């Protein structure tokens, strides 16, 4: 039964190629098998309940039910901060409430109100307005449209539009893609505009805090 | 090999004449006060069918020299902190006609060009804060203001305003002042890429026209 | 006598210099006088506010000149300038200007609103005219500031301004004035590129630093 028998030197040449093939091909199932934090509309349909009360106890409710749905996915009060942001020409503030390398939660808004250049991000952005008006200029459009508490802006990855708050406009937004590349953006005007520093440091201390809550959860 | 510096320098010489030559027997397309008529007549009108009926009318009136349809489009502009949004229906190096406004308002930085800019308002406000001085004025639609060169200004565009720009002079040194923000502030390289084929579109339309 | 190590010798002089500069800059820092008083221009300058912002800035000039001779620029060298930083817009006129003090009016005829920069250096806005709307770091509210009041902007403080329409101001600023400056021509550069306003406003701290320099060697 000479027939049946198989040499050891192909046979581990064999396996090499088999455990290559193998892991060429479970590397893509990992795109496969995706899985976001959040559901798309979830951070929506969760804040458009907690927009009637003022900002400050709908946001203080609203962490609390998402550290009560999401155990380890959202910073602890020790890490909450809010932080000024200054992008495309506008002013806001931002607190960093979850933080991947696909996902980010943070509420935003101003009390004074700002205008400017929305931004191209390689990413979709969900802002559900809690208190206040959000008006949006769409491209090669000559009009605008307004947006109210409850109801939820949603930007496309690509898109550039003009965006106009109204004084104290505050909302949570939802951001999937790239997040880097649109750190990359929110930090523009800080760097050639207001030489905030300090706001840089801050922002990306908020990122790597929310990207070391993101990788200790992962492993326990 | 020393009178190939001579030669060069000549021919370098015969050929700017030539342009010099051209650049002062150049004459205008437009005038100021065909584009600020024209942009007055319909100020009346919602501004859409205003651009419509402009352009048509520019289009008459000038052939050649506006842009087909298939090449018209809108793109924003962020510069001097302001945020707008322009369709160019004709440029050259020397002159320029375009729709440009604001769904939103917006204020900053007028700019600090090499050419004299004319904008007459279809609908909306223009407050201008003049260099110097401590009160603003403002244009209602109809109106033209008129921005020399060397002037800078404070802008400030209410919400829904429009209007018709007609500038003459240096126009590629505007493009330095309008793609800043766009560079430094939104660093939106897509509209840049945007607003240079526009550009290019108008100078290739002007370079056939001449040319037939 | 004896030698020292070129390791040994080195670390003397390191604590020799750092020795020296400490106490140098000690007696730097003792010998420091200032022109203004820490709340000298804003009660002068509200005895001014309430009438027409040119009558106020004409006789609070007037009063400055009276008050310190060869500290306030004259009439020649008194210009409006543009001032385009963090994002907003105003104008200023340069009445006094050291390494550690500058004293200025500022105001915009349209409003504005942008970042009002992180310094070196404690500044206080006293109103002529107008309104003026603060959104400080870490807080959702906003304070607003009528003519006669006087805002305090801490060194390391950043906030969020906001002038309404006609809001003309005088200003005293105390700290490191250059580091001030840097910010105070980032829209300049990197913006609205009107290099001839750069030129104004450096010719203008020129013409202050040459007063100053003036007055501190040959009195008077
Ligand atoms: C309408 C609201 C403005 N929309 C544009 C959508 C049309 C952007 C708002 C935004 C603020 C602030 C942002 O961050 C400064 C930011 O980008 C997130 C990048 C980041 C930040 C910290 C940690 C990790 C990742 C985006
Ligand atoms: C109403 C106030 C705005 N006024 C200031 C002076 C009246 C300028 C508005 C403008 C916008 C946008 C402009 O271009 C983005 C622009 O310059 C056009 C030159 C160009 C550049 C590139 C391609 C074709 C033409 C000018
Ligand atoms: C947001 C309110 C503006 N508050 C900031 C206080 C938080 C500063 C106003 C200022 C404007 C503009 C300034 O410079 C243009 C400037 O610094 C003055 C120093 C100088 C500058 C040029 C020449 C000589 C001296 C200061």
């Amino acid at each position: 039964s000479m027939q049946w028998a198989v040499g050891r030197r192909w046979a581990w040449a064999a396996l090499l190629l088999a455990v290559a093939a193998v892991l060429t091909q479970v590397v893509w199932l990992w795109l496969g098998t995706q899985s976001f934090v959040f559901q798309r509309e979830e951070i929506a349909q969760l804040a458009r309940q907690y927009a009637g009360l003022d900002h400050e106890l709908a946001f203080s409710r609203l962490i609390v039910e998402l550290r009560r749905l999401h155990p380890g996915h959202v910073l602890p009060d020790e890490e909450l901060q809010w932080v000024f942001v200054n992008a495309g020409g506008w002013m806001g503030a931002m607190c960093l409430l979850h933080a991947s390398l696909s996902e980010y939660v943070l509420l935003f808004g101003t009390a004074l109100g700002s205008r400017g250049h929305s931004g191209r991000y390689w990413a979709e952005i969900s802002d559900t307005i809690i208190s206040g008006t959000f008006h949006q200029w769409r491209e090669g459009t000559t009009k605008s449209e307004v947006f109210y508490p409850g109801e939820t802006v949603v930007h496309g990855p690509g898109e550039a539009t003009a965006v106009e708050w109204g004084p104290n406009t505050w909302m949570v937004e939802y951001g999937r893609g790239v997040i880097p590349s649109t750190l990359a953006f929110a930090l523009a005007d800080t760097v050639f505009s207001t030489q905030d520093f300090l706001t840089l440091f801050y922002t990306l201390r908020s990122y790597a805090r929310g990207l070391r809550l993101e990788l200790t959860t992962y492993l326990f």
